[PDB]
């Protein structure tokens, strides 16, 4: 259990603490815990994502990135949080600024904490791209050059990477499978499932099966808009999950 | 997404800071933050509960309770943390001393932050009772005395109490439903569900339904040996979750 985050104003409490550490130019255990807490309490919790945005959280995220460019665990926590914010469709338009898209695109090349910072940057952009080209506006970088960077990011990750992430539900990722708007978003979501069932099949094969990932992955194989590399990947997820279903 | 991992260096930073504020005899914003941080990172996270105990957590809890006997927010954070610790079967042996059981049973009548201190003291004791009488040994007060203080406390709580608590999973509470060792533990768990679906059905009716609470509550009603008081509370939970459903 935990306290009542809304009644306690707990998101604000963490952002006020982050602001104080940033001005003290200190990224210590307390700074990093504050971001880990926001990451955890935004998990499938849109009102907390919304409080983060409305308390000027993005500025704090960007100022911490600049002030602590090499603090890898700090970046992992900040990006876990942003991955949760990006799952809220009603909030994603606030992410569509040149300043923000620039940061996410650049983090696709992050080697911080293995692949976690690049992975969540890619997931943020995967949900953004899922809204389609109208949503992108005149943002520089070009939607195509970011999409190009996403394919490169995904393909650079060790498929057997051990992970510093967990999911109570695959629902937000599965969102990106039955869609032709954004093949790259579909490819990121397919890699995400493939990585987890390869390394952690005991935990994630049954979650994927129960939540209906099997037909969805079959549909990708017959989907004109799906890329060959996505179709072959989904075949291998289905295969891992079948060696488990016995 | 989330990450519920042990954080040995942070558990230790929080405890060493609590020790410092103890000796300074100031229960300030930092004192209360440290206990709330421990509450947060022990949520569904047994590893942090284990390091809490290994690094002298229980004595710091006891001392803080003695030093600051009227700091109700402190008590609420402290008992939220201890409620999380007590969920860990492997760790409950470290709680079986007369000193601790007397402390916890003497919090059953606490009026601090509504019912939260009373509720969490009862939860700690419910998991302890679930372990059976052999686990109690020679601890004082006697198990039967604490059991009656437990029924009394539960009955004293406003069934529609507003709450300063949050659960992301009901797993540890559901643990207490299909069991015949401790009726008072079963009753505590049923109340915990009943209050939450009664005050916040939109959050907790779907969670209870999703994690399989309905067959468990139905089983209690069908259990020839179950207490009718508990049967009827279980039935009201089923009723409200059915009223929630369409």
């Amino acid at each position: 259990s935990f306290l009542h985050v809304g009644k306690m104003g707990f998101v604000v409490t963490m952002l006020k603490l982050i602001q104080k550490k940033l001005l003290d130019k200190t990224c210590d255990q307390v700074m990093e815990f504050s971001w880990s807490a926001l990451w955890n309490i935004t998990d499938e919790t849109p009102d907390n994502c919304e409080m983060f945005l409305n308390f000027n959280g993005m500025k704090l995220f960007l100022d911490c990135l600049k002030e602590f460019p090499e603090k890898q665990e700090l970046h992992r926590n900040m990006l876990g949080l942003l991955g949760n914010v990006a799952e809220v469709k009603e909030l994603r338009p606030q992410l569509m600024t040149s300043q923000f898209i620039s940061v996410f695109s650049n983090l696709l090349e992050s080697k911080a904490d293995g692949i976690e910072v690049s992975y969540n940057a890619c997931g943020v952009l995967s949900h953004i791209m899922f809204d389609g080209p109208e949503a992108w506006g005149v943002c520089e970088p070009q939607r195509e050059e970011v999409e190009e960077r996403m394919w490169a990011a995904i393909q650079s990750w060790d498929i057997n990477s051990r992970r510093n992430i967990n999911y109570r539900s695959f629902e937000p990722i599965l969102r990106l499978l039955p869609q032709g708007i954004s093949p790259v978003s579909q490819h990121w979501a397919t890699w995400a499932l493939y990585n987890l069932v390869s390394v952690y099949p005991d935990k994630y094969c049954p979650l994927l099966i129960k939540e209906g990932g099997m037909p969805l992955l079959r549909d990708i194989i017959k989907m004109a808009t799906a890329r060959q590399e996505t179709k072959e990947m989904a075949r291998k997820v289905i295969e891992h999950c079948s060696n488990f279903k016995e």
